[PDB]
Protein backbone atom coordinates (compact mmCIF):
# COMPACT_ATOMS: atom_id res chain seq x y z
CA UNK A 1 0.00 0.00 0.00
CA UNK A 2 1.76 3.02 -1.33
CA UNK A 3 -0.60 5.45 1.48
CA UNK A 4 0.17 5.43 5.39
CA UNK A 5 -1.27 7.83 7.82
CA UNK A 6 -0.16 8.24 11.41
CA UNK A 7 -1.67 10.24 13.81
CA UNK A 8 -0.23 11.06 17.82
CA UNK A 9 -1.38 13.08 20.54
CA UNK A 10 0.62 15.47 21.93
CA UNK A 11 -1.47 16.26 25.15
CA UNK A 12 -1.27 12.78 26.33
CA UNK A 13 1.53 11.19 24.75
CA UNK A 14 -0.02 8.90 23.17
CA UNK A 15 -1.18 7.55 19.32
CA UNK A 16 -3.98 9.24 18.41
CA UNK A 17 -6.50 6.07 18.22
CA UNK A 18 -9.91 5.90 16.68
CA UNK A 19 -9.38 9.29 14.09
CA UNK A 20 -11.43 9.43 11.22
CA UNK A 21 -9.32 9.96 7.98
CA UNK A 22 -11.07 10.85 4.75
CA UNK A 23 -8.71 11.27 1.60
CA UNK A 24 -9.68 12.94 -1.37
CA UNK A 25 -8.97 13.12 -5.42
CA UNK A 26 -9.11 15.77 -7.24
CA UNK A 27 -11.30 15.29 -9.93
CA UNK A 28 -10.73 17.18 -13.92
CA UNK A 29 -14.06 19.86 -12.91
CA UNK A 30 -11.64 20.71 -9.70
CA UNK A 31 -14.10 19.23 -7.44
CA UNK A 32 -13.11 16.26 -4.51
CA UNK A 33 -14.11 12.86 -5.72
CA UNK A 34 -14.30 10.39 -2.44
CA UNK A 35 -11.26 8.20 -2.68
CA UNK A 36 -10.60 6.71 0.58
CA UNK A 37 -10.93 6.32 4.63
CA UNK A 38 -10.81 4.26 7.55
CA UNK A 39 -9.76 5.17 11.29
CA UNK A 40 -6.72 4.83 12.93
CA UNK A 41 -5.48 1.54 14.78
CA UNK A 42 -4.69 1.43 18.64
CA UNK A 43 -1.01 2.60 17.31
CA UNK A 44 -2.25 5.63 15.55
CA UNK A 45 -1.73 3.97 12.30
CA UNK A 46 -3.66 4.15 9.44
CA UNK A 47 -2.92 1.20 6.62
CA UNK A 48 -4.57 -0.40 3.63
CA UNK A 49 -6.09 2.52 2.06
CA UNK A 50 -5.47 1.94 -1.15
CA UNK A 51 -3.43 0.51 -3.64
CA UNK A 52 -0.70 1.01 -5.98
CA UNK A 53 -3.13 0.03 -8.91
CA UNK A 54 -5.90 2.89 -7.77
CA UNK A 55 -3.12 5.50 -6.52
CA UNK A 56 -2.50 7.25 -9.34
CA UNK A 57 -0.81 10.42 -9.92
CA UNK A 58 -3.42 13.61 -8.81
CA UNK A 59 -3.75 16.02 -6.30
CA UNK A 60 -4.71 14.31 -3.18
CA UNK A 61 -6.81 15.57 0.18
CA UNK A 62 -5.92 13.78 3.44
CA UNK A 63 -8.64 14.93 5.70
CA UNK A 64 -7.91 14.43 9.45
CA UNK A 65 -11.00 14.69 11.72
CA UNK A 66 -9.22 16.06 15.03
CA UNK A 67 -12.12 17.76 16.29
CA UNK A 68 -13.89 14.93 16.73
CA UNK A 69 -11.11 13.57 18.55
CA UNK A 70 -10.62 16.02 21.06
CA UNK A 71 -14.44 16.55 21.52
CA UNK A 72 -14.49 12.58 22.59
CA UNK A 73 -12.06 13.43 24.78
CA UNK A 74 -13.52 16.14 26.92
CA UNK A 75 -11.28 18.49 25.13
CA UNK A 76 -12.07 21.88 23.86
CA UNK A 77 -10.31 22.01 20.01
CA UNK A 78 -9.68 25.16 17.70
CA UNK A 79 -9.33 23.64 14.37
CA UNK A 80 -12.37 21.66 12.25
CA UNK A 81 -9.69 18.95 10.76
CA UNK A 82 -6.20 18.81 9.59
CA UNK A 83 -5.96 19.14 6.34
CA UNK A 84 -3.01 17.57 3.96
CA UNK A 85 -3.18 18.89 0.08
CA UNK A 86 -0.40 17.24 -2.21
CA UNK A 87 0.49 16.03 -5.65
CA UNK A 88 1.61 11.62 -5.82
CA UNK A 89 4.31 11.77 -8.47
CA UNK A 90 5.43 8.29 -10.09
CA UNK A 91 8.93 9.33 -10.60
CA UNK A 92 9.32 10.13 -6.82
CA UNK A 93 9.62 7.76 -4.64
CA UNK A 94 6.76 4.66 -3.54
CA UNK A 95 5.29 4.84 -0.17
CA UNK A 96 4.10 8.16 1.28
CA UNK A 97 3.42 8.16 5.14
CA UNK A 98 1.35 11.39 6.29
CA UNK A 99 2.38 11.99 9.97
CA UNK A 100 0.04 14.58 12.39
CA UNK A 101 1.10 15.58 15.29
CA UNK A 102 -2.13 17.03 17.01
CA UNK A 103 -2.63 19.55 19.80
CA UNK A 104 -5.72 21.51 20.92
CA UNK A 105 -4.48 24.62 18.93
CA UNK A 106 -1.88 23.37 16.95
CA UNK A 107 -1.02 20.63 14.88
CA UNK A 108 1.98 19.51 12.71
CA UNK A 109 2.19 17.99 9.17
CA UNK A 110 4.97 15.95 7.45
CA UNK A 111 5.13 13.39 4.79
CA UNK A 112 7.83 10.70 4.87
CA UNK A 113 8.17 9.66 1.13
CA UNK A 114 10.59 6.36 0.87
CA UNK A 115 10.79 3.12 -0.95
CA UNK B 1 -8.02 44.03 13.02
CA UNK B 2 -9.54 40.51 13.88
CA UNK B 3 -7.81 38.30 11.75
CA UNK B 4 -3.90 37.73 11.32
CA UNK B 5 -1.21 35.60 9.41
CA UNK B 6 2.27 34.89 10.43
CA UNK B 7 4.39 32.77 8.12
CA UNK B 8 7.68 31.50 9.43
CA UNK B 9 10.41 29.87 7.15
CA UNK B 10 12.04 26.80 9.22
CA UNK B 11 14.77 26.28 6.73
CA UNK B 12 16.24 29.81 6.57
CA UNK B 13 14.99 31.51 10.27
CA UNK B 14 13.37 33.60 9.07
CA UNK B 15 10.28 35.41 8.01
CA UNK B 16 8.25 33.84 5.07
CA UNK B 17 8.07 36.70 2.81
CA UNK B 18 5.68 37.51 0.11
CA UNK B 19 3.45 34.49 0.98
CA UNK B 20 0.06 34.55 -1.04
CA UNK B 21 -2.99 33.84 1.78
CA UNK B 22 -6.27 33.37 0.93
CA UNK B 23 -9.46 32.93 3.40
CA UNK B 24 -12.78 31.64 2.19
CA UNK B 25 -15.87 31.58 4.41
CA UNK B 26 -18.37 28.42 4.00
CA UNK B 27 -21.67 29.58 2.52
CA UNK B 28 -25.16 28.98 3.39
CA UNK B 29 -24.84 26.15 0.49
CA UNK B 30 -21.66 24.62 2.32
CA UNK B 31 -19.09 25.58 -0.43
CA UNK B 32 -16.41 27.51 0.03
CA UNK B 33 -16.98 31.23 -0.73
CA UNK B 34 -14.16 33.40 -1.09
CA UNK B 35 -13.56 35.65 1.63
CA UNK B 36 -10.56 37.92 1.84
CA UNK B 37 -6.92 37.38 0.27
CA UNK B 38 -3.37 39.31 0.60
CA UNK B 39 0.70 38.05 1.86
CA UNK B 40 2.72 38.20 4.27
CA UNK B 41 5.15 41.79 3.91
CA UNK B 42 9.07 41.41 5.19
CA UNK B 43 8.08 40.65 8.79
CA UNK B 44 6.36 37.29 7.61
CA UNK B 45 2.60 39.27 8.44
CA UNK B 46 -0.86 39.94 6.72
CA UNK B 47 -2.70 42.30 8.52
CA UNK B 48 -6.00 43.76 7.42
CA UNK B 49 -7.07 41.13 5.73
CA UNK B 50 -10.84 42.19 7.20
CA UNK B 51 -12.52 44.22 9.73
CA UNK B 52 -14.37 43.62 12.83
CA UNK B 53 -18.02 44.22 10.79
CA UNK B 54 -17.41 41.67 8.12
CA UNK B 55 -15.32 38.95 10.51
CA UNK B 56 -18.98 37.40 11.42
CA UNK B 57 -19.75 34.48 12.33
CA UNK B 58 -18.91 30.98 10.50
CA UNK B 59 -16.45 28.15 9.25
CA UNK B 60 -13.48 29.77 7.51
CA UNK B 61 -10.64 28.41 5.91
CA UNK B 62 -7.11 30.10 5.76
CA UNK B 63 -5.44 28.47 2.78
CA UNK B 64 -1.09 29.85 3.00
CA UNK B 65 0.29 29.09 -0.78
CA UNK B 66 3.08 27.03 0.70
CA UNK B 67 3.97 25.37 -2.85
CA UNK B 68 3.82 28.78 -4.95
CA UNK B 69 5.97 30.44 -1.85
CA UNK B 70 9.07 27.69 -2.06
CA UNK B 71 8.73 27.33 -6.01
CA UNK B 72 9.55 30.95 -6.13
CA UNK B 73 12.84 30.30 -3.99
CA UNK B 74 13.59 27.70 -6.45
CA UNK B 75 12.50 24.64 -4.23
CA UNK B 76 9.61 21.96 -5.20
CA UNK B 77 7.79 21.40 -2.04
CA UNK B 78 5.39 18.36 -1.13
CA UNK B 79 2.30 20.46 0.17
CA UNK B 80 0.01 22.44 -2.13
CA UNK B 81 -0.97 24.73 0.09
CA UNK B 82 -1.01 24.69 4.00
CA UNK B 83 -5.55 24.62 5.23
CA UNK B 84 -6.43 26.29 8.71
CA UNK B 85 -10.13 25.45 8.89
CA UNK B 86 -12.00 26.76 11.70
CA UNK B 87 -15.31 28.00 12.99
CA UNK B 88 -15.72 31.53 14.76
CA UNK B 89 -17.84 32.81 17.14
CA UNK B 90 -11.75 38.60 20.31
CA UNK B 91 -8.36 38.74 17.89
CA UNK B 92 -7.11 35.19 16.00
CA UNK B 93 -3.71 35.20 14.88
CA UNK B 94 -3.26 31.81 12.30
CA UNK B 95 0.40 31.01 12.71
CA UNK B 96 2.28 28.67 10.31
CA UNK B 97 5.61 27.13 10.04
CA UNK B 98 6.97 25.91 6.86
CA UNK B 99 9.72 23.24 5.71
CA UNK B 100 9.87 21.65 2.12
CA UNK B 101 7.78 18.31 3.42
CA UNK B 102 6.28 19.80 6.78
CA UNK B 103 4.22 22.19 8.08
CA UNK B 104 3.38 23.34 11.41
CA UNK B 105 0.31 25.60 12.33
CA UNK B 106 -1.24 27.32 15.67
CA UNK B 107 -3.91 29.93 16.76
CA UNK B 108 -3.47 32.25 19.17
CA UNK B 109 -6.87 34.03 20.38
CA UNK B 110 -6.85 36.61 22.32
CA UNK B 111 -8.87 39.58 23.06
CA UNK C 1 18.43 43.51 21.94
CA UNK C 2 19.67 40.68 20.43
CA UNK C 3 18.17 37.91 22.23
CA UNK C 4 14.66 37.58 22.59
CA UNK C 5 12.20 34.85 24.17
CA UNK C 6 8.86 33.71 23.13
CA UNK C 7 6.62 31.06 24.48
CA UNK C 8 3.16 29.79 22.94
CA UNK C 9 0.84 27.31 24.75
CA UNK C 10 -0.55 24.77 22.15
CA UNK C 11 -3.84 23.12 24.52
CA UNK C 12 -5.16 27.20 25.14
CA UNK C 13 -4.06 29.05 22.00
CA UNK C 14 -2.92 31.69 23.92
CA UNK C 15 1.05 33.41 24.76
CA UNK C 16 2.99 31.06 27.76
CA UNK C 17 2.47 33.68 30.41
CA UNK C 18 5.05 32.86 33.69
CA UNK C 19 7.51 30.96 31.93
CA UNK C 20 10.67 31.02 33.81
CA UNK C 21 13.82 31.19 31.05
CA UNK C 22 17.53 30.66 32.09
CA UNK C 23 20.53 31.16 29.40
CA UNK C 24 23.95 29.64 29.77
CA UNK C 25 26.88 30.03 27.83
CA UNK C 26 29.74 27.79 27.67
CA UNK C 27 32.63 28.51 29.39
CA UNK C 28 36.20 28.73 28.96
CA UNK C 29 36.51 25.07 30.78
CA UNK C 30 33.69 23.99 28.34
CA UNK C 31 30.90 24.23 31.68
CA UNK C 32 27.94 26.01 31.42
CA UNK C 33 27.93 28.83 33.26
CA UNK C 34 24.80 31.63 34.05
CA UNK C 35 24.37 34.30 31.65
CA UNK C 36 20.85 35.63 32.21
CA UNK C 37 17.53 34.82 32.82
CA UNK C 38 14.17 36.53 33.30
CA UNK C 39 10.10 35.41 32.48
CA UNK C 40 8.11 35.60 29.78
CA UNK C 41 5.12 38.75 29.88
CA UNK C 42 1.15 38.68 29.42
CA UNK C 43 2.40 38.45 26.01
CA UNK C 44 4.57 35.60 26.11
CA UNK C 45 7.49 37.52 25.26
CA UNK C 46 10.62 38.11 27.44
CA UNK C 47 12.85 41.28 26.14
CA UNK C 48 15.34 42.59 27.89
CA UNK C 49 17.90 39.41 28.77
CA UNK C 50 21.01 40.71 28.02
CA UNK C 51 23.01 43.83 25.95
CA UNK C 52 24.71 43.86 22.47
CA UNK C 53 27.90 44.31 24.55
CA UNK C 54 27.41 41.41 26.92
CA UNK C 55 25.94 38.95 24.10
CA UNK C 56 29.22 38.09 22.79
CA UNK C 57 30.25 34.97 20.47
CA UNK C 58 29.95 31.97 22.32
CA UNK C 59 27.41 28.60 23.11
CA UNK C 60 24.65 29.35 24.41
CA UNK C 61 21.93 27.28 26.22
CA UNK C 62 18.19 29.26 26.51
CA UNK C 63 16.54 26.60 29.37
CA UNK C 64 12.87 27.85 29.08
CA UNK C 65 11.27 26.17 32.43
CA UNK C 66 8.05 24.32 30.90
CA UNK C 67 7.59 21.66 33.83
CA UNK C 68 7.30 24.43 36.42
CA UNK C 69 4.81 26.13 33.84
CA UNK C 70 2.88 23.32 33.59
CA UNK C 71 2.84 22.18 36.87
CA UNK C 72 1.86 26.11 37.70
CA UNK C 73 -1.57 25.30 35.65
CA UNK C 74 -2.02 21.90 37.70
CA UNK C 75 -0.85 19.75 34.96
CA UNK C 76 2.11 17.04 35.10
CA UNK C 77 3.98 17.14 31.84
CA UNK C 78 6.45 15.11 30.10
CA UNK C 79 9.49 17.15 29.67
CA UNK C 80 11.79 18.73 32.22
CA UNK C 81 12.48 21.50 30.67
CA UNK C 82 13.05 22.58 26.75
CA UNK C 83 16.98 23.17 25.74
CA UNK C 84 17.62 25.27 22.95
CA UNK C 85 21.51 25.19 22.03
CA UNK C 86 22.89 27.17 19.31
CA UNK C 87 26.57 28.85 18.48
CA UNK C 88 26.96 32.55 17.97
CA UNK C 89 28.83 34.59 15.61
CA UNK C 90 21.53 40.42 14.78
CA UNK C 91 18.63 39.58 16.78
CA UNK C 92 17.97 35.99 17.53
CA UNK C 93 14.16 35.68 18.43
CA UNK C 94 13.87 31.86 20.24
CA UNK C 95 10.62 30.78 19.81
CA UNK C 96 8.87 27.75 21.60
CA UNK C 97 5.39 26.12 21.24
CA UNK C 98 4.49 24.06 24.13
CA UNK C 99 2.09 21.02 24.27
CA UNK C 100 1.96 18.67 27.92
CA UNK C 101 3.87 15.93 25.71
CA UNK C 102 5.46 17.97 23.14
CA UNK C 103 7.68 21.27 22.23
CA UNK C 104 8.70 22.53 18.87
CA UNK C 105 11.30 25.29 18.60
CA UNK C 106 12.38 27.45 16.11
CA UNK C 107 15.29 30.31 15.40
CA UNK C 108 14.25 33.54 13.67
CA UNK C 109 17.65 35.21 12.81
CA UNK C 110 17.51 39.04 11.22
CA UNK C 111 19.48 42.34 11.41
CA UNK D 1 13.41 -2.64 25.49
CA UNK D 2 11.80 0.63 27.10
CA UNK D 3 13.40 3.29 25.16
CA UNK D 4 13.66 4.08 21.30
CA UNK D 5 14.39 7.17 19.36
CA UNK D 6 12.98 7.92 15.72
CA UNK D 7 14.14 10.83 13.93
CA UNK D 8 12.36 12.49 10.74
CA UNK D 9 14.01 14.96 8.69
CA UNK D 10 11.10 18.17 7.55
CA UNK D 11 13.54 19.05 4.35
CA UNK D 12 14.18 16.04 2.09
CA UNK D 13 10.92 14.30 3.52
CA UNK D 14 12.71 11.43 5.20
CA UNK D 15 13.45 9.67 7.72
CA UNK D 16 16.95 11.28 9.70
CA UNK D 17 19.41 8.51 8.69
CA UNK D 18 22.59 8.23 10.55
CA UNK D 19 21.83 10.23 13.65
CA UNK D 20 24.16 10.06 16.37
CA UNK D 21 22.39 9.99 19.60
CA UNK D 22 23.33 10.36 23.25
CA UNK D 23 21.74 9.56 26.34
CA UNK D 24 22.59 10.42 29.37
CA UNK D 25 21.27 10.12 33.26
CA UNK D 26 21.36 12.67 36.00
CA UNK D 27 23.93 11.22 38.49
CA UNK D 28 23.27 12.07 42.91
CA UNK D 29 25.54 14.94 42.11
CA UNK D 30 23.32 16.41 39.31
CA UNK D 31 26.63 15.43 36.57
CA UNK D 32 25.45 13.82 33.42
CA UNK D 33 26.41 10.04 33.35
CA UNK D 34 26.89 8.60 29.88
CA UNK D 35 24.34 5.93 29.73
CA UNK D 36 23.43 4.76 25.78
CA UNK D 37 24.32 5.90 22.60
CA UNK D 38 23.96 4.46 19.02
CA UNK D 39 22.53 6.28 15.33
CA UNK D 40 19.90 5.77 13.34
CA UNK D 41 18.82 3.16 11.02
CA UNK D 42 17.91 3.79 7.44
CA UNK D 43 14.32 4.28 8.86
CA UNK D 44 15.74 7.01 11.47
CA UNK D 45 14.63 4.96 14.27
CA UNK D 46 17.63 3.81 16.82
CA UNK D 47 16.05 0.65 18.64
CA UNK D 48 18.14 -1.34 21.26
CA UNK D 49 19.62 1.81 23.75
CA UNK D 50 19.15 -0.12 26.59
CA UNK D 51 16.94 -2.31 29.02
CA UNK D 52 14.55 -3.01 31.35
CA UNK D 53 16.99 -3.75 33.87
CA UNK D 54 18.77 -0.77 33.74
CA UNK D 55 16.08 1.61 32.75
CA UNK D 56 15.27 2.81 36.34
CA UNK D 57 13.56 5.87 37.39
CA UNK D 58 15.85 8.76 37.14
CA UNK D 59 16.09 11.94 35.11
CA UNK D 60 17.26 11.44 31.64
CA UNK D 61 18.46 13.34 28.86
CA UNK D 62 18.50 12.39 25.17
CA UNK D 63 20.61 14.39 23.01
CA UNK D 64 20.04 14.20 19.37
CA UNK D 65 23.50 15.69 17.28
CA UNK D 66 20.98 17.23 14.34
CA UNK D 67 24.38 19.79 13.80
CA UNK D 68 26.45 16.86 12.15
CA UNK D 69 23.36 15.52 10.38
CA UNK D 70 22.73 18.49 8.59
CA UNK D 71 26.52 19.07 7.60
CA UNK D 72 26.64 15.85 6.19
CA UNK D 73 24.04 16.62 3.92
CA UNK D 74 25.72 19.99 3.00
CA UNK D 75 22.91 21.95 5.21
CA UNK D 76 23.84 25.16 7.34
CA UNK D 77 22.03 24.62 10.64
CA UNK D 78 21.13 26.73 13.76
CA UNK D 79 21.30 23.97 16.46
CA UNK D 80 24.06 22.22 18.17
CA UNK D 81 21.89 19.57 18.67
CA UNK D 82 18.06 18.68 20.13
CA UNK D 83 18.24 17.54 23.63
CA UNK D 84 15.00 15.71 25.41
CA UNK D 85 15.11 16.00 29.20
CA UNK D 86 12.41 13.99 31.29
CA UNK D 87 11.72 12.26 34.42
CA UNK D 88 11.07 8.40 33.46
CA UNK D 89 8.41 6.75 35.77
CA UNK D 90 7.97 3.57 36.66
CA UNK D 91 4.07 3.74 37.54
CA UNK D 92 3.31 5.40 33.89
CA UNK D 93 3.31 3.30 30.71
CA UNK D 94 6.01 1.20 29.86
CA UNK D 95 7.75 1.85 26.69
CA UNK D 96 9.21 5.33 25.74
CA UNK D 97 9.41 6.67 21.85
CA UNK D 98 10.96 10.01 21.60
CA UNK D 99 10.65 11.30 18.41
CA UNK D 100 12.23 14.60 16.69
CA UNK D 101 11.35 16.23 13.27
CA UNK D 102 14.27 18.26 12.67
CA UNK D 103 14.23 21.31 10.35
CA UNK D 104 17.57 23.24 9.89
CA UNK D 105 16.43 26.25 11.69
CA UNK D 106 13.49 24.08 13.75
CA UNK D 107 12.64 20.74 15.39
CA UNK D 108 10.18 19.54 17.25
CA UNK D 109 10.29 16.46 19.67
CA UNK D 110 6.86 14.23 21.24
CA UNK D 111 7.10 11.69 23.61
CA UNK D 112 4.67 8.67 22.91
CA UNK D 113 4.52 6.91 26.21
CA UNK D 114 2.75 3.17 25.36
CA UNK D 115 2.28 -0.39 26.90
O1 LIG E 1 4.96 17.04 12.04
C1 LIG E 1 4.66 15.93 12.48
O2 LIG E 1 3.67 15.24 12.17
C2 LIG E 1 5.59 15.27 13.50
C3 LIG E 1 5.65 13.90 13.55
C4 LIG E 1 6.47 13.20 14.42
C5 LIG E 1 6.45 11.71 14.40
C6 LIG E 1 6.49 10.99 13.19
C7 LIG E 1 6.47 9.59 13.14
C8 LIG E 1 6.39 8.92 14.33
F1 LIG E 1 6.36 7.52 14.31
C9 LIG E 1 6.34 9.52 15.57
C10 LIG E 1 6.37 10.92 15.57
F2 LIG E 1 6.31 11.50 16.78
C11 LIG E 1 7.26 13.97 15.29
C12 LIG E 1 7.22 15.36 15.28
C13 LIG E 1 6.37 16.01 14.37
O3 LIG E 1 6.28 17.37 14.28
O1 LIG F 1 2.88 26.33 14.47
C1 LIG F 1 3.41 27.39 14.13
O2 LIG F 1 3.00 28.22 13.31
C2 LIG F 1 4.72 27.76 14.75
C3 LIG F 1 5.12 29.10 14.77
C4 LIG F 1 6.33 29.51 15.34
C5 LIG F 1 6.70 30.95 15.36
C6 LIG F 1 5.71 31.93 15.36
C7 LIG F 1 5.99 33.29 15.40
C8 LIG F 1 7.31 33.67 15.45
F1 LIG F 1 7.60 35.04 15.49
C9 LIG F 1 8.37 32.80 15.46
C10 LIG F 1 8.04 31.43 15.42
F2 LIG F 1 9.08 30.60 15.44
C11 LIG F 1 7.12 28.50 15.90
C12 LIG F 1 6.75 27.15 15.89
C13 LIG F 1 5.54 26.79 15.31
O3 LIG F 1 5.10 25.50 15.25
O1 LIG G 1 8.55 26.27 16.91
C1 LIG G 1 7.93 27.18 17.48
O2 LIG G 1 8.29 27.85 18.46
C2 LIG G 1 6.59 27.59 16.94
C3 LIG G 1 6.10 28.87 17.21
C4 LIG G 1 4.86 29.30 16.74
C5 LIG G 1 4.37 30.68 17.03
C6 LIG G 1 5.29 31.70 17.25
C7 LIG G 1 4.91 33.02 17.51
C8 LIG G 1 3.57 33.29 17.54
F1 LIG G 1 3.17 34.61 17.80
C9 LIG G 1 2.58 32.37 17.32
C10 LIG G 1 3.00 31.06 17.07
F2 LIG G 1 2.03 30.18 16.86
C11 LIG G 1 4.13 28.38 15.96
C12 LIG G 1 4.60 27.10 15.68
C13 LIG G 1 5.85 26.70 16.17
O3 LIG G 1 6.39 25.47 15.95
Amino acid sequence: CPLMVKVLDAVRGSPAINVAVHVFRKAADDTWEPFASGKTSESGELHGLTTEEEFVEGIYKVEIDTKSYWKALGISPFHEHAEVVFTSNDSGPRRYTIAALLSPYSYSTTAVVTN
